[PDB]
RNA sequence: AGAGGAAGUAGGUCUCCGUAGGUGAACCUGCGGAG
């Protein structure tokens, strides 16, 4: 028998609010946001190390900002991952306007770049200040992650998408 | 004015907070701070 409590950002205190992970994995859970953890519980009913790690990188995912969505669909694949990115890695100018600008040619206006490489590598990511989240399947991470990483090195948004959407495709290929 | 003669050129998204106004709990908009 095994528990483990996570704690949260008081960030997304009634996304928690809103309502089931016993009737998912058979784990007996507590919640307190105001000391800002859950409680994680093996039962008798539940029957594995990773149904227990699953539901903790469930959580920890929809508190690290990701919605119900693809937080149930981390639930549901096995082959799912999650990773944490700052932008306070490896830099290629000590000048500090690192933040404000990196994230203008990243984000962009309406988020139209943000959305456009998730649509164009099948990932899902959310941007918070210095920390992204990237979610996918690892290839489709690291990818991200490149992206992420040519976007501050400075090249245009245009050819970091065009490279990215060709190899969105010789990725996706099987043969 | 004259018809002739002759020649030549054709780039801050998401979330939270603090605000001001709006139709008020909420909620929306604008501004300013944090992840």
């Amino acid at each position: 028998i095994e528990t483990r409590k996570i704690p949260i950002p008081p960030h997304r205190m009634s996304a928690l609010k809103a309502n089931p992970l016993v009737d998912h994995c058979k784990l007996q859970v507590r919640m307190n946001i105001k000391e800002k953890r859950v409680e994680l519980r093996s039962s008798k009913y539940t029957v594995s190390n990773e149904a227990l790690q699953m539901g903790a990188d469930f959580v920890s995912a929809f508190a690290m900002g990701f919605d119900i969505d693809d937080a149930i669909a981390l639930l549901r694949l096995d082959s799912l991952y999650i990773q944490s990115f700052d932008i306070k890695d490896v830099r290629q100018t000590l000048g500090p306007d690192a933040l404000s600008r990196a994230i203008g040619r990243i984000a962009g206006k309406d988020g139209k770049t943000k959305f456009a490489i998730e649509n164009a590598t099948k990932t899902r990511i959310v941007l918070a200040g210095s920390k992204v989240h990237i979610l996918g399947a690892f290839e489709n991470i690291g990818m991200a992650r490149e992206s992420i990483v040519s976007l501050v090195l400075g090249a245009q948004p245009g050819k970091v998408y065009n490279n990215l959407r060709i190899i969105a495709s010789r990725m996706k290929e099987r043969w």
